[PDB]
């Protein structure tokens, strides 16, 4: 797979982990001090079971998208999806919205693919065994700001 | 039989009678077992939590009316009554008969056609004594 | 379901498929080289109608007991039946008559149960759409040489 | 949907009554590309030899029966078929438009259980004519 992408989701998979506590029995997760920019990122934090626990934003499309077969392993799926439910997933302000914009003008019916990484962190002493689903909020075809032509000389 | 489907189908309605819809959601109040299913064959309300007893209940069963048959076991239907149920010593003596004894439960199903006020509900019947004992 | 069923039931079905012929609008079916163990099973064959066009055996009650509505898709049914009628879907020398034999002493009026599966081979080239039905021979009752018997300690 | 099941399902049979299992291997004799693979997920023997349509069929898929998509190019499509194949000419077309466009193409997955004669086959087929000319 594409390896910033990699970087990035597991990245903030255990950034995540490692903000949540348990106290309760009920997660809630810390914001930290000095985070420089705002990650391009949806995080979700599933138990065992399934059950949503703690979720960044409130989607309801994109909640019922993360299919439960994906919760039971480490790995990665994409969510295929269209440009008004991109839009969505983004702030009103990111400059993306305006590659949106252009998108929705040239071609209405644009499928927009949106990577998800899940990743499972065992049990501990003092908390539970925590599943994190990380969405990239950037769909993969807005990705490039252009698109190589083979030129033959 | 005819006087089993009196009592099952009579107690169909006696809960579609008590059945109400409010904020899209089914809500029940109050020797048969009564369940409701809805359009798509999804549980919406159940009268005890009997797994097996739901698990039996073929999904085919309930696209039409109709009568059918549930096959368990002597300490199933035993565990399915009241602890001190009048049956109880009458399936005593099956039991120490043959511990792995087959008991087959009557099963109604009905459709209720939609209205304003609900949907399309499907209810099903739960003869709770066996054929067995009749 | 039983797994050694699946198992059994389709790939009986999907040998027969292979072992059909359709010549002058009327199917045949070779008997292959080299078959070692007879499949204890009793195969059948349908047209889209519903006729049927192969028997394997012929057993009037056995035929009746294949309901319509089966036929239309794939799926695995169950006939139920007394000790009697499934003697006779069994060879005379096989070791299970002497099972059965032992059934109708200990209990007259025994129930025994047949899986039955149906499979739907689309039409090709050469063959019209196929509909398969495999029973097996050998009563659920009768699989297992032992009951297992609860014992705590 | 309906009809297309009947043609990549019947095309993947067709392949099971040719496919004969001696001296522990696969031998096939002979708009579609069927492979087929074993139980523990290798690929045993294919139509074709094209490796980005080998690639695309996910072993995660080889796991059940099922129906799947596989999306690729339009440039690789137009090399899936013979060289002076009908659609050419369409495909050629929507070259002209959008030289980058995206085909999408049905694949069926079929499981068939071992045997005396030989074990589990899994057979995958593709549809060769994408679902944009349809
Ligand atoms: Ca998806
Ligand atoms: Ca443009
Ligand atoms: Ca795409
Ligand atoms: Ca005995
Ligand atoms: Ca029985
Ligand atoms: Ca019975
Ligand atoms: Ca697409």
């Amino acid at each position: 797979m594409d390896k910033t992408t990699f970087r990035l989701l597991r990245g903030e998979s255990n950034l995540f982990y490692t903000l949540a506590k348990w106290e309760n029995n009920k997660i809630s997760v810390e914001l930290p001090e000095n985070l420089d920019m705002q990650s391009p990122t949806m995080t979700l934090i599933y138990d065992e079971t399934g059950k949503l626990l703690w979720t960044q934003r409130n989607i309801p499309w994109l909640i019922k998208s993360i299919q439960p077969e994906w919760l039971k392993t480490n790995g990665f799926h994409e969510i295929e999806t269209n440009v008004d439910a991109t839009s969505t997933l983004l702030s009103e302000d990111h400059s993306a919205q305006e590659k949106l914009k252009e998108v929705r003008e040239d071609d209405d019916d644009a499928e927009m693919t949106h990577s998800v990484a899940v990743n499972i962190y065992p049990a501990t002493a003092r908390m539970p065994q925590l599943t994190i689903v990380v969405v990239d909020t950037i769909p993969i075809e807005l990705k490039r700001s252009y698109m190589h032509h083979h030129h033959h000389h």
